[PDB]
């Protein structure tokens, strides 16, 4: 039972929900590679792992995706969420040389995985880890250009610590352009590759149809994110929000940005739903009847599919996952999951 505040009657009526078959042994997996890449204290791993749905999360996302790929996934998506934790920690303490240090061994890292799979910063070598799977999958073209992308990823986590311990809350404008970042949009958008095993050619993947439909589907997550997120980041003196820089630079009240922040969810959904019949109808006339044409697409066809699959998956996690329950946090800024 959805908050109205929260409820999206389209998403629960017209995207029904999926899960992929491997979820069960994901669940189990990524929480054993958190133990023992001691990413999470272990009291912390047995009493809230789960219960944070990381793996479910992605699990009704990349459908199709092998096994293995989906294990890739799923661990580097929950090393993400710790170093938001982390990154989080580091603001709250003022931890700049700190801070600074695991960006650059970030950067690092992240174009020589394989040198930093035991590095002391375990942080690093979790990245390091995950990083080294997820380039095993597809040529060095494709591991360049998410590299290249997660490199961009890292400064906009930069930009965000120069905010935060600043107090500069940015614009709307200026949040749309940075939550593009923060939010990995463009992995996640090129994670569907591996996980329908193949690397599109750019004049596929920047079809305008394909480009559309990726953007729409990461703008529903993202926003939805600070809709739902809301609560748990005012309480811990977030100020990256859509929420937030509405209050904050147009004057609206709470419930007034919230509106507003829902209107512009909806949206992607019914723009989604227009370039949807677009990307297919591309994907459809991809197959001209040769054994390549075949494979360009059912590929684009499965990332299509996965584009909206992301809409269920990102709804429901926000009501499934502790992450966002604040209400039950004896210390509202300083959710427990968290190392303080
Ligand atoms: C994991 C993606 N997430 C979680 C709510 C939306 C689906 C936001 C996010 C992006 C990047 C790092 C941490 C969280
Ligand atoms: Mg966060
Ligand atoms: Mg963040
Ligand atoms: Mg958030």
């Amino acid at each position: 039972a959805v908050p109205p505040s929260l409820r999206l009657p389209v998403i629960e009526a017209a995207f029904p929900r999926q899960l992929h078959p491997y979820w069960p042994k994901l669940q189990e997996t990524t929480r054993t590679w958190l133990l023992e890449k001691r990413l999470m204290p272990a009291d912390k791993v047995e009493e809230y792992a789960d219960g944070l749905c990381y793996t479910d999360l992605m699990a009704g996302y990349y459908l199709g995706a092998p096994d293995e790929v989906l294990q890739a996934i799923a661990d580097y998506s929950a090393w993400n969420f710790v170093w938001d934790d982390r990154h989080d920690r580091d603001i709250v303490h003022g931890r700049a040389g700190a801070w600074r240090r695991l960006r650059g061994l970030l950067h690092t890292a992240l174009d020589s995985p394989g040198d930093h799979l035991h590095h002391e910063d375990t942080l690093v070598a979790g990245f390091a880890d995950s990083v080294r799977r997820l380039y095993a999958f597809l040529p060095a073209t494709w591991n360049a250009r998410f590299a290249r992308h997660f490199h961009t990823v890292i400064e906009a986590y930069d930009r965000e610590f120069h905010n935060r311990t600043r107090g500069i809350v940015p614009g709307v404008e200026e949040y749309l352009e940075l939550r593009r970042l923060t939010f990995a949009h463009w992995i996640w958008t090129d994670l569907l590759e591996p996980s329908s095993g193949c690397e599109l050619p750019d004049a596929v993947r920047k079809h305008p149809a394909y480009r559309r439909a990726a953007l729409l589907s990461q703008e529903f997550a993202a926003w939805y994110n600070d809709l739902c997120s809301l609560p748990k980041e005012i309480a811990g003196d977030e100020v990256h929000n859509l929420g937030i820089s509405l209050i904050t630079h147009h004057s609206l009240t709470l419930e007034e940005a919230i509106g507003e922040v829902r209107r512009r969810v909806e949206e992607c959904i019914t723009e989604f739903l227009a370039v949807e019949r677009d990307a297919l109808r591309f994907a459809d006339e991809l197959a001209d009847g040769t054994v390549r044409g075949k494979e360009l697409s059912g590929a684009v066809r499965a990332n299509v599919g996965n584009m909206r699959n992301w809409f269920s998956s990102v709804y429901w996690f926000h009501h499934e996952s502790g992450r966002y329950m604040v209400d039950s946090w004896d210390d509202r800024s300083t959710p427990p999951y968290v190392n303080n």
